[PDB]
């Protein structure tokens, strides 16, 4: 009884990754794309954490991809990384963390930022 | 003079590059007051070992009460492994913008609710 494990899904047009909730602890969650074998999974790490003086948060969201060798018993080649850190301020307007969000999900969503992790092109047309 | 904007529904913003060296760049919103003006800094490293690319982009949002009263920054750093396939980082970009649009870290960001539903 209780709960089902707790899911964040990511949509690529139509298509779809399930992140399943594999830890909750005082530190950090960890979500895991429960799809083929365990090494190499799809991994998302959260945290969020007031700093020392009570006057803001801090958020991290750490995306993990590994890639898996394709042939033989599963092992991971490499690993690529996308991480956040976000500093939201406590005596801060609901409209301005809506605008840090508003304008970093299109700074991300831009072919700018594609070009930059795909090519390694710099900003800036 | 070179530019990158960003559309938040209608309204467009437009970052412009006011420096750049080597392998660093800082873009600012030139609109407003001088003071908080809406600021990217990005820059492109390799690791010591010479086997990965380290990205940072940071954006920083300055609230403007001739005063900042505070700032709020979102910063990314991706790395970027020297011997992957371009569909392994196509992914990790493709992933990241889809969860960056989820409901659940809009909830995170602005209202401190924890992943997960």
């Amino acid at each position: 009884g209780g709960s089902m494990s707790k899911t964040i899904v990511l949509s690529v047009g139509e298509a779809t990754r399930t992140l399943t909730e594999i830890q909750s602890t005082a530190d950090r969650q960890i979500f895991e794309e429960k799809v083929g074998p365990l090494v190499g999974r799809l991994r998302l790490t959260a945290s969020l954490r007031q700093n020392g003086a009570k006057t803001a948060y801090r958020v991290n969201l750490k995306l993990d991809q590994a890639d898996v060798v394709d042939s033989g018993l599963p092992k991971v080649r490499y690993t690529q990384v996308w991480s956040h850190d976000v500093t939201i301020v406590a005596n801060s307007t609901e409209a301005s963390r809506k605008s840090l969000y508003d304008l970093t999900k299109s700074l991300v969503a831009t072919s700018q930022v594609e070009d930059l992790v795909v090519n390694l092109v710099p900003l800036g047309r």
